[PDB]
């Protein structure tokens, strides 16, 4: 029994704008919070993609490949899932295919889509989809995966095995400062505690 | 090899301000990117994430999550509970806090992520994920007393830890809720340890 009565734009950027939200709280009494918003947004069903890309090999481990690039919001490298936003008019599946190509070189191939999921949501309406996929890497394709980084990406690709990916995630904070994202943390917790 | 250079304050709310950063790009390149931060952080991180085993005898293990009004998103979101660490708080101690006072359960810390990073193409928001176990079968877990702070309205929802993606699912499909990404990427990997 909560919806938004309404929505004020207070800052407006290129990428990013502030709102005051005015809601209607369950006991029947109009409260305000501060709204962060992309300006990207058209009608794609979510901002961006990250993706699980399951790196497969006879006679390998499974590997969880991950991204490390600097993220000025942060002041420092970050340690992700590959990701990025979805052009207009592109399906998530296509999105993540593409980004993952784009950020380690790899060509995957679709195993899930998730929903609409939220990114931060007492701060921001930033939403993705969340798109596994396997890569065969032994496939001659992606024997020597080149990155094809657009204008101002500079993207560090590192495999990590599945069955060990909390501690080699440990071992990479404990050894320089960087940050690893709280979806990698998720994802890599989970799996500890399978 | 890449740094900030100079943070512009764009926009300064009680809650949330908007920054222009520039940053030194790895080609010498000078470049600005459209941040988010929090006004609150004087911690470790802004905020604690719980993820919370609730362990009953006889019963399936359950992921004890919440369900709340999030007015960024203009709608309902699954979470794991949580919320911003107090001034000279330990994450340890908000977690059990924010954990008693959402769910009403008390919980033991099983560990504590490093601060890990919410979504750092958009801003600089940091949280620890603070694994808890929850003994449902002491007297004190019995019929949990959930505290909520003012402007605070939350319902819990406990879904067995060994069906949880699919139970998220379910909830998306029939109640059209938003689910958070760290509990998704979560229900994954209990999914692909196998
Ligand atoms: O208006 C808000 N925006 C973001 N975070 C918030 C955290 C607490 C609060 F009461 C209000 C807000
Ligand atoms: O300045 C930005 N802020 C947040 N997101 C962004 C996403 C892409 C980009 F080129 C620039 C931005
Ligand atoms: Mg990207
Ligand atoms: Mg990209
Ligand atoms: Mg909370
Ligand atoms: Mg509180």
């Amino acid at each position: 029994k909560q919806y938004i009565i309404s929505e004020e734009l207070i800052s407006e950027g290129k990428w990013v704008k502030l709102e005051k939200t005015t809601y209607m709280d369950p006991t029947g009494k109009t409260r305000t919070w501060e709204s962060v918003k992309r300006t990207t947004r058209k009608e794609q069903t979510a901002d961006g993609v990250a993706v699980i890309p399951v790196l497969q090999r006879t006679l390998h481990y499974e590997c969880i490949v991950l991204v490390k690039q600097f993220r000025p919001p942060m002041g420092g490298y970050c340690i992700e899932f590959p990701a990025g936003l979805i052009d207009d008019g592109e399906t998530p599946e296509a999105a993540a295919l593409r980004e993952l190509e784009e950020e380690t070189g790899y060509k995957g191939d679709i195993a899930e889509c998730s929903p609409a999921v939220c990114m931060d949501p007492g701060l921001s309406n930033c939403t993705i989809h969340i798109v596994t996929v396997t890569i065969n890497g032994d496939d001659a394709e992606n024997a020597r995966p080149k990155p094809k980084p657009g204008d101002g990406e500079f993207v560090e690709v590192i495999s990590l095995p599945k069955n060990d990916l909390l501690q080699r995630l440990d071992a990479l904070v404990a050894e320089e400062h960087l940050t690893v994202d709280a979806r990698v943390y998720s994802y890599a917790l989970a799996l500890k505690h399978a």
